[PDB]
């Protein structure tokens, strides 16, 4: 089966960059010493005003060997488990931001076939068909040529990728085109409409996407499959237990695109109550002494399995800020219903299979040493 490697830029990465750029080292250190000293009645964990935005905890997965058409420049694609389509910036996009990207030029591709169906996901573009290549897999595929990123401009211009490769579910609002993994199976180029993620526990800046099959070398024992509880998301139902508090049948979104385990703000506040963890005021992260022995273990259970996530998996040293200090890859994020995003930290412990044909997520302990 085809396995491709990708690089990861996580929340920790951007936090370090910010701290370095604006010399925030002492601010954080002094903030922690003061707030984690006990002078305050309770340990500050943020507020409605001083919160953490999900965008701050994006786990960007870059892949640079994808090809779209021929006679083109190389492209940098990021994986998005939440999008059904392949998005590629068009040579027709001529804003300052687009001119800093590698653009797709259909007039130069021999294999290009016109479609032209408009797309308004704001973002403007149209469908085009061309040979898309990922690894040793190539197939004529319908993707979206973007001509305007409208308000997305700043974020996009500041980013370091060109397009987005969707690993999510077909959403008729944008189109009736199947996601690339599904299309590959439709064209009998892969054995199964499924993909897997193996995120080496020892290297947070790396990840491996396998398309079309399940490689035994990535996990221990038999897989346990959890049925998706939604038609458009890699979301399953699990009871969450953390310390003496729990959330029954919470929606858990499995997403390698999120750098943390996200938890409802109220639940997080109760979890961290007097555990010597503090939110750095006005900075996107919680900090605590790496040796903190009060940190909880996440426990997620279903009718077929039990998955746990110990502190080692959500802690990351921020030695440059202060000795023995760790940031938590946990953030408070509310959804209309009790929801957890089982991001990167969860996937560093567990190998995951995303099965389109069977509408489920397969889980098994990941092999730490391949």
């Amino acid at each position: 089966h085809l396995t491709i490697g990708f690089k990861v830029e996580n929340a920790h990465d951007r936090i370090l960059k910010t701290i370095k750029t604006h010399k925030l080292k002492n601010y954080i250190k002094e903030s922690v010493n003061f707030l984690n000293s006990g002078l305050t009645k309770t340990n500050y964990l943020g507020s409605s005003n001083d919160n953490i935005e999900l965008v701050d905890f994006q786990n960007i997965m870059f892949y640079g060997d994808a090809e779209v058409g021929d006679n083109q420049q190389p492209f940098t694609f990021i994986l998005d488990t939440g999008s059904a389509n392949l998005w590629v910036p068009s040579v027709k996009c001529t804003t300052a931001g687009c001119l800093t990207k590698h653009l797709y030029d259909s007039s130069k591709s021999r294999t290009y076939e016109k479609d032209g169906t408009k797309v308004e996901m704001t973002v403007s573009g149209f469908f085009s068909k061309d040979l898309v290549t990922v690894g040793n897999l190539s197939l004529p595929y319908k993707f979206i040529e973007v001509i305007d990123t409208n308000g997305f401009e700043p974020t996009y211009t500041a980013s370091t990728f060109d397009g987005i490769l969707g690993l999510g579910w077909k959403d008729l609002s944008i189109g009736s085109v199947d996601p690339i993994v599904v299309e590959l199976k439709n064209q009998n180029k892969i054995e199964n409409a499924l993909f897997t993620f193996y995120l080496p526990v020892h290297d947070k800046h790396t990840g491996f996407l396998t398309i079309g099959g399940i490689e035994e070398r990535f996990y221990e024992g038999p897989l346990t499959y959890e049925k998706l509880n939604h038609d458009l998301y890699w979301q399953i139902t699990l009871d969450a237990h953390v310390g003496n508090i729990m959330l029954e049948k919470a929606n858990c979104i499995v997403d390698s695109g999120t750098s943390a385990i996200t938890v409802p703000t109220d639940f997080l506040n109760k979890m961290l109550q007097n555990l010597d963890v503090i939110k750095v005021p006005f900075l996107p992260f919680y900090v605590t002494l790496c040796n903190n022995s009060k940190l909880p273990t996440f426990e997620f259970t279903s009718e077929n399995g039990k998955y746990t996530l110990e502190p080692e998996y959500y802690l990351q040293h921020i030695e440059d800020v202060g000795p023995g200090l760790c940031m938590l890859n946990i953030i408070g994020l509310d959804f209309p219903v009790p929801t957890f995003i089982l991001g990167d930290p969860f996937m560093r412990k567990y190998f995951t299979v995303f099965d389109y044909d069977n509408h489920s997520v397969g889980i098994a302990l990941a092999k730490k040493n391949l």
